[PDB]
């Protein structure tokens, strides 16, 4: 049962790539419409959805339309999907990035981070339509694989 | 919006996640997929090739909690390696080769991902959002893996 405000997903507010009409459903039940033109989204929604009031658009498995978010480069943390059902948590310090969490020990991730629009989530905001459930993040005494080498959790990504 | 001929080529195979998928084919048809045990039951009008072929066209109008889990035994795939750039990968046995790219000097990861990370596999789109694919350049262009450069047609180095 969707409930106003308490059920609401934290939506995206920012630059969009592509123009047209976006459509989504907030977990509260609200249908949110985004009118996108020149990188900017105008939000239409009901009074009962936190997204309507914040001017945000909750991206999820029920999002449709031609546009995609282009997230701001000043993010702190991101969820990066590195295998079919596995995630690494990326922490951005300056221009450097660190794997600070993972869903399973010895998860293999690419040696460099992609552009932020390839992240599943940035600072708690979902960016992708399909995304597997994130398992609880392991942040202690775990390692990740890059090729043949093992790196300790908190390590910088090999290529930087 | 012409029946059969406007139609997008759709996916048929294993899905992960069970539940109800919905999409709109470019012909205008609404197609529903009921996913149970990784298998999809199609419901659609007889005016769409996807109904007639048992397939499900994944695009910007797809909704539902499931995703394709394609067999690792494709021949060619489209791989989105930058915001608006793609590489074409050709598989031969356990080896992969970059056989096309949308711009010269594209950088790509050294390893191909699992197939569900491809935007297209053998002409079947797998991803909901996907930027338009510019013409694929298949000759006299280079791709980069880290600091190393390779001519089109070359194997990906982490193999
Ligand atoms: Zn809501
Ligand atoms: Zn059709």
């Amino acid at each position: 049962l969707g409930v106003p405000f308490f059920s609401c997903q934290r939506g995206y507010k920012g630059v969009w790539r592509g123009d047209g009409i976006m459509q989504t459903t907030c977990p509260c039940g609200a249908q949110i419409t985004g009118h996108v033109k020149n990188g900017s989204m105008r939000i239409v929604g009901p009074r009962t959805c936190s997204n309507t009031w914040h001017g945000t658009f909750p991206i999820n498995a029920y999002t449709t339309g031609p546009c995609t978010p282009s997230p701001a480069p000043n993010y702190s943390r991101a969820l990066w999907r590195v295998a079919a059902e596995e995630y690494v948590e990326v922490t951005r310090v300056g221009d450097f990035h660190y794997v600070t969490g993972m869903t399973t020990d010895n998860v293999k991730c690419p040696c460099q981070v992609p552009a932020p629009e390839f992240f599943t989530e940035v600072d708690g905001v979902r960016l992708h339509r399909y995304a597997p459930a994130c398992k609880p993040l392991l942040r202690e005494e775990v390692t990740f694989l890059v090729g043949l080498n093992q790196y300790l959790v908190g390590s910088q990504l090999p290529c930087e």
